[PDB]
């Protein structure tokens, strides 16, 4: 590749994690680290999986990389409160179309968050009137001890 | 002919706006993006600055999933009958070596008020810089909430 | 000279610059805009990052950025329309002893003094390194405080750039 070819991300990786922290940002950083995406820069995106992009396990990312990432997170300082974050990726039957990435966060269980985010993806496809192939999702819940963060993401990268 | 153009700074800006009801805030937001014509690309929220010599152009054909540097304003409301608006403006300088200022606004007001407000914000930015104004281009959108709606306005940066 | 970090994903910033500023404004966005200008980073496109300084990146005074530049920036800001209210924003960059490791960028803003904001953000950076169990070389930080007259914004950032 003697000449860098412009391209849209072609991989999407679903990760999720949670962590306690002394401050909201430290808990967030902890959640990222727990999710396996803690030493890279997350560039928040509105969430669209580029056509022909493949869902793959999180690639080995260069530290400090500017990773276009669709994510949802929630931080709580209420002891005993269970918080969750979930990400869904609606995949089209028509491969020339894009996938839809939805995120959800709330004071609920992992199961509810995942169900809600998957439903949101479905709704997005209905709004577009696109044929839905399937929905891939991930979710995580965290029971706050003192200060915790639940985080779920779809990291877009290049294979 | 310039190569690696996409690896350089965006040279176009497109003002788009839209609104939509949604079963959830994000679904409403997604609907507004779709209604605005940029629902199938990735919006990368930016602080809002039109690169010098860039041109305001109608929304180009964007590749789905594109990482579009976008300055935007949006408002979501679940209050039936409430009118919410979003507007975007870009102040273009007379001195073409200078950058354009992109301002975004949102609120519980009419399309007219949102646009007037966002235009003044762009003008003020130029006043703060002491830059001579060529013109201010803007667009606004209002949405009367039925159950849960989102009004959205954006300045999408892209390439020639 | 021009670069879109979102497209040139393979080209990571190799410098980081701490800037801070504050400003009054007729609207929250105008105040925010005024703060960027006061911080010296007012005519560029800020792409917010989560806050990781790429390994081997050097802390340098903010370079002359071309207008409209897409600048990956870790930042914190606070806007207030309460007269007399003192607001602050601070940024810290924890630098590792092992240069092959990344630096951690923490941001903090609140209704407090410049001194408190900086102390807090510095502690946050220290905590980040302790959570990783990495050897901390030092913490570079900056803070700014603004006493709101009508509507003000305090802004602090770690702008990632190239050299």
């Amino acid at each position: 590749p003697l000449h860098a070819y412009f391209k849209l991300p072609n991989t999407v990786s679903l990760v999720a994690g949670s962590s306690e922290g002394e401050t909201p940002l430290n808990a967030f950083d902890g959640a990222l680290l727990n999710a396996g995406i803690g030493n890279v820069n997350l560039i928040r995106i509105s969430a669209i999986m580029p056509p022909e992009a493949e869902i793959v396990p999180l690639p080995k990312l260069p530290m400090g990389a500017l990773v276009p990432t669709a994510y949802g997170y929630i931080i709580s300082d209420v002891p005993g409160e269970t918080i969750s974050a979930a990400i869904s990726v609606a995949i089209p039957k028509d491969k020339s179309l894009c996938g839809l990435i939805m995120e959800y966060e709330g004071k609920c269980s992992k199961k509810e968050a995942e169900k809600t985010v998957r439903e949101m993806a479905k709704i997005g496809f209905e709004m577009r009137g696109w044929e839905l192939d399937r929905i891939e999702s991930i979710a995580v819940e965290h029971t706050v001890e003192k200060l915790g963060c639940a985080f779920a993401a779809a990291a877009l990268w290049y294979k």
